[PDB]
Order: structure tokens, then sequence, then C-alpha cells
């Protein structure tokens, strides 16, 4: 599976049949149909204690991993029940500034999208949580091009070291708080992972307010390779899945 014409999103259903299930992601956020729910609590992000370990090129994107052996970096509050610990964060981006995010707002596409992945500690490990309807909590953050994001530079300067599939690099003391928007206003709905296995185990929490990044930051993202080293060079660009049918589900707003 991939993002190409022969193995792209339109083909994933052949190997992963849930691809056309009932609670697939991503989706279009229709702001006029989203329902203001007064019973939603503020989100509670505790990341001062976060411990980053490494960054890796998995062949479909780049992931920053975190030590999830104790409640060091956690998410709770909002629509969530229990504590979810940060396991990884990744990005989805495009070939141009006009496309890239997975989720869309009234059909509008952002330059990229940041996903902070967290699992329900009630289930003991990540592997057990992805087998649960309330197993994960992904925090989605939209990226728009404007001014540079101080907090994202550390990530950008290390992309050179993990250009190709399988490459990984020690990546300690990275603070995720540097990637948060000012506001925590969000939209929330029940969905799935956006890449196979597309498990319908996620509580999506998409932040209203986008972060700005400079043109040159995003540019270094587009220099990543899908391919392994020593193979024909395929630029890692447009690694995002098209919006799926809402199908009955309803999107709630904390605002």
């Amino acid at each position: 599976w991939g993002y190409g014409k022969h193995n792209g999103p339109e083909h994933w259903h052949k190997d992963f049949p849930i691809a056309k299930g009932e609670r697939q992601s991503p989706v279009d956020i229709d702001t006029h149909t989203a329902k203001y729910d007064p019973s939603l609590k503020p989100l509670s992000v505790s990341y001062d204690q976060a411990t980053s370990l490494r960054i890796l090129n998995n062949g479909h994107a780049f992931n920053v991993e975190f030590d999830d052996s104790q409640d060091k970096a956690v998410l709770k509050g909002g629509p969530l029940d229990g504590t979810y610990r940060l396991i990884q964060f990744a990005f989805h981006w495009g070939s141009l500034d006009g496309q890239g995010s997975e989720h869309t707002v009234d059909k509008k596409k952002y330059a990229a999208e940041l996903h902070l992945v967290h699992w329900n500690t009630k289930y003991g490990d990540f592997g057990k949580a992805v087998q649960q309807p309330d197993g994960l909590a992904v925090l989605g953050i939209f990226l728009k091009v404007g001014s540079a994001k101080p907090g994202l530079q550390k990530v950008v300067d290390v992309l050179d070291s993990i250009k190709t599939k399988g490459k990984s690099a020690d990546f300690t003391n990275f603070d995720p708080r540097g990637l948060l928007p000012e506001s925590l206003d969000y939209w929330t709905y029940p969905g799935s992972l956006t890449t196979p296995p597309l498990l319908e185990c996620v509580t999506w929490i998409v932040l209203k307010e986008p972060i700005s990044v400079s043109s040159e930051q995003v540019l270094k993202f587009r220099k990543l390779n899908f391919n392994g080293e020593g193979e024909p060079e395929e630029l890692m660009v447009d690694n995002w899945r098209p919006a799926q049918p809402l199908k009955n589900r309803q999107i709630k707003a904390s605002f």
C-alpha cells in the first residue's frame, strides 16, 4: 500500500476491507452542521514531562516516538474517558501548499496535518488499545503556510538524516508543547486510523486553530523519500487520504 496510482488510497480496500466501513477517517468538517455540545469539557494536555526518543522514516511518513512506559505525556478531558498517553506524532503533507491535510474544514485543505497519537492506559499497551473502540485518541492540528514555527525547526534540521525508508535518528529532548496552537477549541467525532490497518478505534479531536509554518519548513518535508536507499528516488509528497463518508456519525464542537 502507498499513495501512488497503483497502490493508492483507492486500492487499500483490497487488502484492508474495513477501508469502506462505518467509521472511516478522515472526513470533511461541515462547520454549519457540527453540533455545539455544552457538555464537552476542556481538553487537558500534560506534556511537560515528555520524553522523545527518535525520529524515523517508515516509508509513508516520519514519526517522532516517545517513551510511553509511564504517564509522562498525557491527554485527558474533552470527550475522553480516562488517560491517554502520547506514543507518537506524525505528519501528512502535499506537493503544493493547496493540499495536504487529511481532515478538511468546509472543504478547505491545509498545507499539512499533525497527528499526536495517544492510547488508553486502561488497555495496558498500544497493541491492545487498537483492538478497542475507545482505544486511541488522535489530536489533529492543521498547518498553514505563513510565518516560521520556532518549535518545528528541531524536526526540520534532522530530516536530512532520515531521508530514506528505514532510516531513524536518536531524537531526544523534543518538546511537543512547541507545536500547539494558542487555542484548544476543537471538533470531535469517532473514527479510525488514516493509514492501514485503518482500525476503527479512534476518538478524533481536531483543533479549530491551525499553526503557521514557513514555506521553507514545509519545503524540507517534500525532500523526504518514499523509497529505501539505493532505489529509484520517489519524493514523499501527498501522503494523505481523501475524505470519507460521514455516514450518520455526527461531529461535535466544544465551541
